[PDB]
C-alpha cells in the first residue's frame, strides 16, 4: 500500500534469508548491507525511484543463496519484482567458470530493470574489492573480478549514465575501458 | 530527495553502525535485523507513513549502541530524525536497574513519535522473548522484561490503537494487564 512499508517489506524479508550469511571480509559484516546498500546506490547515484526495481534489489540474492523460492517471492512483492528477481538469480548449480560466463552472455539481453540491479551490483562489489580485499584473495583475483565484471557491464550498457560513468572511471583505473 | 531514497539512507546507516553487534538469540543474528523489523511494525501494524518516524526507528539504537553522534545523526537526516533519536536514547552509563526506570518515568512525557518508535521497539522485543529466549536467560528474567515492558507501555498508551491492542493482548497472556 505505502511506499514506506513496501520498501520495509524488501528489507525485512531480505534481512531475515540472509540473518546466517556474511560477507567474505575480514570482519565478516553481515550479508544484508549487501543488498540494502545496492539499493541505496540506485536511489542516491543513478536517481532510481522506481519501486519494483528497489525491491529487486534487496532482494537481488535471496533466491540466488537463501531457502526462498520464486513462488514465495511473487507472493510477497508480485510478478513484476519476481521477475526482476529471476534475470538476477546465477544458477549456483554451474561451475564458477560457467557462471561468469552466463552473466556475460545474459548482460545484454536484461529487461531495463535487471540491467539496473546488475550495475549496482557490480558497482557496489568493485568499490567494495578496492575498499577491502576478500580472506583469501590473491590481488591477481581481484583484478581478475575487475576483468570479468568488464565484460559484463559492456553487456548492460545505455541503462544508466550516473552508474556506467561510476564504473568506466573504476575500469580505467585499473587499465580497463568499458 | 525521495521517501525511497531517504528510507534506504537511514537503513543503510544503521547497517554500517550496527555491523559488528548481534542480537542477544542462539545464531546472534545480526542487529540491523532488529531496527528494520520495529520500522516495519510502524509501517504494517500501526500504519504509520511518517518519513521522519520511521527513520527514527532504524536509527532508534544507533546512539546508543554504536559510534554515532547527535550531530552526525543530524547531519544526514536533520533536527526532527536527531531530536526523535535523542528521546530514544538510553543513557549507557547508568546501572541497568537505574535505566529501566528512567524508562518508565520518561514515557509519559515522550513525543508522539518517539512513543510509536517505543511502542514498536517493545513489542518486537515481547515477541522476539516468546518466540526464543535469549541465551543466559532464565524465564523468571523473561517474565522480569515483561513486568518491566508493561510499566512503560502504560505510560505511552494513547498514541496508537493497532500497537497498543497488540501489546496489551501479550501482556494479558502472561498475567499482566495494560
Ligand atoms: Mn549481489
Ligand atoms: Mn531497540
Amino acid at each position: 500500500g505505502s511506499e514506506a512499508a513496501q520498501l520495509l517489506e524488501a528489507a525485512d524479508f531480505a534481512a531475515r534469508k540472509h540473518r546466517q550469511q556474511r560477507r567474505k571480509d575480514p570482519e565478516g559484516t553481515p550479508y544484508i548491507n549487501h543488498p540494502i546498500g545496492v539499493a541505496r546506490i540506485l536511489t542516491h547515484e543513478a536517481g532510481i525511484t522506481d519501486i519494483v526495481v528497489l525491491q529487486a534489489a534487496l532482494l537481488h540474492d535471496t533466491v540466488e543463496d537463501t531457502d526462498t523460492t520464486l513462488d514465495e517471492v511473487e507472493l510477497h512483492f508480485g510478478a513484476q519484482v519476481r521477475r526482476l528477481v529471476e534475470e538476477v538469480t546465477d544458477d549456483k548449480t554451474l561451475p564458477k567458470l560457467e557462471r561468469k560466463r552466463l552473466q556475460v552472455e545474459q548482460a545484454p539481453h536484461s529487461s531495463p530493470g535487471a540491467k539496473l540491479v546488475k550495475l549496482a551490483d557490480k558497482l557496489y562489489n568493485l568499490r567494495d574489492l578496492n575498499r577491502c580485499t576478500p580472506e583469501g584473495w590473491s590481488e591477481h583475483r581481484v583484478q581478475e573480478y575487475f576483468e570479468w565484471a568488464a565484460q559484463v557491464v559492456k553487456g548492460l550498457q545505455g541503462t544508466n549514465r550516473q552508474l556506467e560513468e561510476a564504473l568506466k572511471h573504476l575500469f580505467k583505473q585499473r587499465g580497463l575501458t568499458i
